[PDB]
């Protein structure tokens, strides 16, 4: 009847990382009774004005153009609100231009971090001493946080450590100030060192479907060519997926039967030492998915009971926010409206002004999922 | 021992869709012995020869950039192959400035195709008729593929359509030429027409762990408006997933738990036709993943017996091809070597040309996965 609410024709996607410098054309495509209006958001903050124009151009990108944006569209019935959309831009900075010192014991490890640079993404590190390239070996592992670990220690390693960091997606490269080691003389008991774990693998969780995911546990002793990183599960030792002299362990698309507790273990052969055991815990975010959707439009006599239904599944479970014409209910302040926690919404009394859009959104850390319905308040 | 065979550090990661005119930089970011060489290849064709340049720079992009982009990196020990990554390129030609002209009998369906258009992606299409819009409604449709369906066909429906197509990425618009739409009388049988299914939903595959996936059925019959179409799994009437006048029924978030059959009904209700039934069959594929993978490097005296495993697992059975320094097997036409049906690679004489990088690719419709490892062939 011409009297049609306003709906996304368009699914946002996935995130997108842009260069610098590029042009970004962000659409707002939507149907239902004409005309229509379009605004757009940032951040929680409003770009635009409502105007007739469907499409935001930014003609060159800025690192502050980067964030997570929305459309909102309107017309006669009310307001709807699009799905966020995360815009990344691609930057690379410098780092501080002020070398740094540090003092490791011989036979000790020594950790390197990687001087503090503002990336999106994080750049690929290699690591230099005086010019010289430092490749990963037995006893020289690097981080996935770009960290240089020198296992056992010695008089050679003493000087100036430095990296060139290039970031992967506009290939840009920056030069970092160095790292003066110094090794200092501890007395010799530093024969055979017991197998201690000096990067231990934290909680990780990932999404559902993903490609991979890597666990790194890192660990020291002397001699250093005996030492052997393994990994368990369920007490059996693990074969596949294992990379980098055993201390990078990849699940590649987990599953809900791949969560629970890894075990990372390292041993010294050839010694009678306790194996150093880490425990990291590996678990399966589920994105939300509605499993009650309220109708596309509901009539309601004025001042009369009404429930809205919105339930979703997934894990963790998802968290329900809704809006009435793209306003949070949490801003509006209107006693009518009562949040329910089995998941929908409850008006006891309505009101003419109670008629338009009403919008639940459930997200959690997998993303978000939305439904929406028209409230038409009978006169 | 400052022998390393090159890897990556870094993962391609998913297809990235990228405006015209915009800069594209691309990445080849290795680790292993120095010097190391890269080279690029784009739909199996090269672009660059070897150089010590990491980095690919389109600076302005075209139609023809469009590609599935690989890199080669080598070094002393072999070359190595990254994973392909899909670049897109936003791009909306003209149509064929040629109107066009139907005739459909008065009461039945009339299918008005979008004219050819070049772009992707398909543009989002708004339907006119000499310059009013059409607007979904219970008896008109658009599909999925951009298809204005007019169901029970009037002398009214007569007159000149068109669209106006948007293309969701870089904002381009386009307007169509006319289709001079002509509806004839047909004897007036036309007062309760059975329901029958103009548009049916085909057979549909997804990916394990994606958004959503969305199935369509259009019917027609008269009245339009006792026209009611459900959707059936295992006999059961779904309640949730519907959208488009029940036309449209989603399917968010797939597992191994939601393939099989759907079956979409149209009802006239009121009426004692027999309904209208489409069968509709999910399939979910799920990406390769290694259940065996050779280890990194593995020893060969001359002229031995030798198996280098590499098995995966998937929906469907992924497809292995095996590579000698980034060279297929299938064009290296080396006797020496020989596939193995269970997944590794059986060569049973040696030979100091064999050493090198051996790299094994799994690849299904889901994408693929690779593993390497390098051949020492003792003296
Ligand atoms: C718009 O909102 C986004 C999201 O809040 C802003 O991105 C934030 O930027 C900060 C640094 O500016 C980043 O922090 C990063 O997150 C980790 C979280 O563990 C933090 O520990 C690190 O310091 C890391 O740098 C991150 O990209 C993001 N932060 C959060 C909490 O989301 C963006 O800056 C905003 N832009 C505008 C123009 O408002
Ligand atoms: C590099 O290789 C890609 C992949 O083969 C080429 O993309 C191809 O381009 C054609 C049209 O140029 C497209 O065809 C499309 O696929 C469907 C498949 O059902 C087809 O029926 C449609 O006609 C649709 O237009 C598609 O993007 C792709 N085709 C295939 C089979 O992959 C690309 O053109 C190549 N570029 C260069 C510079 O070599
Ligand atoms: C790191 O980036 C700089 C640019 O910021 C590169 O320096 C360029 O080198 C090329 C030839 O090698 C010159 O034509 C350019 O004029 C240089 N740019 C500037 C700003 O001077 C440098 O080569 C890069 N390093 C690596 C290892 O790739
Ligand atoms: C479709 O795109 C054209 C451009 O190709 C738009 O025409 C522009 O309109 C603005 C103001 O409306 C003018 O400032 C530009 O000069 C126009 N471009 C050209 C090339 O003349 C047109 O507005 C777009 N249509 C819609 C509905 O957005
Ligand atoms: C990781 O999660 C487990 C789950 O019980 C918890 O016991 C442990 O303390 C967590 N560790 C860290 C470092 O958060
Ligand atoms: C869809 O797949 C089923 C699976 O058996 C097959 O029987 C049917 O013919 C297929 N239909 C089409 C249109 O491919
Ligand atoms: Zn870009
Ligand atoms: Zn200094
Ligand atoms: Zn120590
Ligand atoms: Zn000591
Ligand atoms: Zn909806
Ligand atoms: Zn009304
Ligand atoms: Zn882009
Ligand atoms: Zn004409
Ligand atoms: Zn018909
Ligand atoms: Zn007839
Ligand atoms: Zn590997
Ligand atoms: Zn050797």
């Amino acid at each position: 009847q011409d009297d049609v609410a306003p709906y996304f024709k368009t699914e946002p996607g996935l995130p997108q990382i842009h260069l610098e410098g590029n042009r970004l054309v962000l659409t707002c495509l939507a149907e239902g009774s004409w005309p229509l209006e379009f605004k757009w958001i940032r951040n929680d903050s409003e770009l635009t004005t409502y105007s007739s124009e469907y499409k935001y151009i930014i003609p060159s990108l800025q690192k502050l153009d980067a964030g997570f944006y929305r459309c909102v569209v309107r017309n006669r019935m009310g307001a709807l609100l699009q799905r966020k959309s995360e815009i990344q831009v691609a930057y690379m900075g410098n780092f501080m231009d002020t070398d740094q010192r540090k003092t490791v014991s011989q036979g000790h490890a020594a950790l390197l971090n990687l001087l503090p640079i503002v990336s999106c993404p994080q750049p690929q590190v290699t690591w230099f001493r005086e010019g010289h390239k430092i490749i990963p070996s037995s006893r020289i592992a690097i981080t996935l946080e770009n960290q240089l670990v020198i296992l056992a220690t010695t008089a050679s390693d003493a000087g100036a450590y430095y990296v060139q960091a290039v970031n992967e997606k506009n290939g840009e490269n920056k030069t970092s100030p160095f790292i003066h080691l110094s090794v200092a003389r501890d007395t010799g008991t530093h024969e055979a060192m017991a197998p201690i774990i000096v990067v231990a693998p934290g909680n990780r969780s990932v999404v559902a479907g993903s490609s991979e995911t890597t666990l790194e546990c890192i660990a020291n002793a002397r001699p250093v060519e005996e030492l052997s990183v393994h990994w368990k599960r369920n007490g059996v030792r693990l074969t596949s997926g294992l990379h980098s002299y055993g201390r990078r362990l990849t699940i590649t698309n987990p599953t809900s039967a791949d969560t629970g507790m890894y075990v990372c273990e390292a041993t010294l052969r050839g010694s009678t030492f306790e194996p150093a055991r880490a425990r990291a815990f590996l678990s399966i975010i589920e994105p939300p998915y509605f499993t009650a959707e309220p109708e596309s439009r509901i009539l309601g006599e004025v001042e009369e009971t009404m429930d809205i239904p919105c339930r979703a599944m997934g894990v963790p479970l998802p968290t329900l926010q809704w809006y009435k014409d793209a306003v949070p209910l949490s801003k509006l302040q209107n006693p009518r409206y009562k949040v329910l926690p089995s998941g929908g919404l409850h008006i006891q009394k309505l009101s003419p002004e109670d008629s338009g859009i009403f919008q639940c959104f459930a997200s959690n850390e997998g993303g978000e999922v939305q439904t929406h319905t028209y409230l038409d308040v009978t006169n």
